[PDB]
């Protein structure tokens, strides 16, 4: 065909029941998530050309950058939490991956603070049992499919994004057909 198991997406050997439609992984400490969310947009070009009545999930995974990693987990949960993703998600890359001024719990939090949430929303939310479940959400999701690298998409946990399959000659082009092949993976 022109879109091949093995070759744009791999078809996982056994089936993730009720999964999110569209489940994506990432990492603040991933370099190709830093690419992905900041220089290709791809969560939101991917967004553009699903059908609607299609929600999209985004989680964070713990097993880069050992303490920190599990401490960015639980400010992801955080942000999922007071609705505050599209505000965090760039300052955290930065100061994980360009400016290097995030290296404790402490930081994580600034980033916050300085996007405008209340130190006593913050520091609430942190420790409410509904960031603990969102926290064992995320790590759900990651454990059923036996994550072992990111940046990751799956689709209704049945088929996972394989990029390497793809041109990286034009990025404008890469993710158009990374969207595309969501968008006939979520029809499929």
């Amino acid at each position: 065909a022109q879109y091949e198991d093995g070759k744009q997406y791999t078809t996982l050997e056994k089936p993730v029941a009720g999964a999110p439609q569209v489940l994506e992984f990432f990492s603040f400490f991933c370099p190709h998530c830093y690419q992905f969310e900041e220089v290709l947009h791809i969560s939101d070009n991917v967004k553009k050309k699903l059908p609607e009545g299609v929600k999209m999930t985004k989680y964070h995974v713990n097993f880069m950058g050992g303490d920190l990693g599990k401490d960015l987990t639980q400010a992801w949960a955080v942000a999922m939490a007071l609705g505050v993703e599209d505000k965090v998600t760039v300052p955290l890359f930065e100061g994980v991956q360009k400016t290097q001024t995030i290296r404790s719990a402490s930081d994580i939090r600034d980033v916050f603070i300085n996007a405008g949430i209340k130190g006593e929303e913050y520091d609430a939310a942190w420790n409410s049992f509904v960031v603990k479940s969102l926290v064992a959400q995320q790590e759900k999701a990651a454990a059923d499919v036996q994550l072992r690298g990111v940046p990751a998409m799956f689709v209704n946990g049945k088929y996972q994004l394989n990029p390497q399959g793809m041109d990286t000659s034009n990025m404008d082009v890469f993710v158009q057909q990374y969207a595309d092949t969501v968008k006939y993976l979520s029809e499929k």
